[PDB]
């Protein structure tokens, strides 16, 4: 089965968290939900706690991952985008040529870990100037936004889409859609 | 400000959950995530863990609320519709005016607490026989059906529109729209 790693931090969008984790689970990933802090529940931006199945270090142990999931919310953003754990995971993914999906303020990590420069992406609006500065990737306004392996989204309302185009990558179009219809989207 | 209790079972939808909680804080409504069983952390049906606010008993006491939101997942909505404190709830609210809103599999537990009996609902289509046994009520397809103080939704993928329809009621079409505006829904 494939793997997804989900890093978790304190003012996460949990949304944009629990979104991706249940779809892809939907679809047969075996996910963790990895604790940047440690294995403590975390706080969410707007105030949903979730408990992590592990910290960041022992999910790491337990690599290698065939996505690596990076939440957005601002202050979770800035949590993810002050970590040399988050770097240094991050840093292995795109050596090994791993697929690397961000949403939100999410994508602002990659800029933060010089990940991915030269790639399309989008971000949720708010979040443009602080990902844009430098000029160091090109701007998207798609929902969903694929650069090889740099996987891009806008905001709360495109995690049905992100989380599906992370199972269309990983497992193909025919378990995405095949998660995608008991889901009742429009 | 507005109130309203999401009652958090083993095996609820957690998309069904979170989105709702988080939408509804959003607006500027005080969310009260109370577990069923205690204040104990709740394995939702995709596994992710949510530690409740309060237990149901505590959340209770602390009533009366504006909406009582009643998550998804088969096996939530089961162990909704088992409990004694739910029917108690409800037919509070109920005799309350007082709005209940409920998703996918949650308005089976409207059935069997008896609750706004010739109400037009609508469910998760693989929960349409469970609550259509005896023909309390009376069937829609629409992605969020609202009859008075009786509001209905079908799955993971209408969660913010029967979030915003909640919103809506309680705080008016114009927090909604705001509230919707940075979520970058389709």
């Amino acid at each position: 089965s494939k793997r997804a790693l989900v890093i978790l931090a304190k003012g996460a969008e949990e949304m944009e968290t629990v979104i991706p984790v249940n779809v892809m689970r939907r679809a047969g990933i075996k996910v963790t939900v990895a604790g940047l802090a440690g294995k403590d529940p975390v706080q969410c931006s707007r105030d949903v706690v979730i408990c992590p199945d592990a910290s960041l270090e022992d999910a790491k142990k337990e690599g290698p991952y065939d996505v690596v999931v990076l939440p957005g919310g601002n202050l979770g953003a800035q949590n993810l985008s002050e970590s040399a754990a988050v770097k240094e995971i991050l840093k292995e993914q795109e050596n090994r040529k791993g697929l690397i999906a961000a949403i939100c303020a999410g994508p602002t990590a990659l800029l933060a870990h010089e990940i991915g420069f030269g790639s399309k992406v989008t971000t949720h609006p708010l979040a443009k100037d602080k990902m844009m500065n430098g000029g160091h990737y090109t701007y998207s306004e798609n929902r969903v936004e694929k650069d090889g392996l740099i996987l891009t989204s806008r905001g709360p309302g495109t995690s049905f889409e992100f989380a599906l185009a992370i199972v269309e990558a990983l497992n193909g179009k025919e378990v995405a859609a095949q998660v995608k219809a008991p889901l009742v989207l429009k």
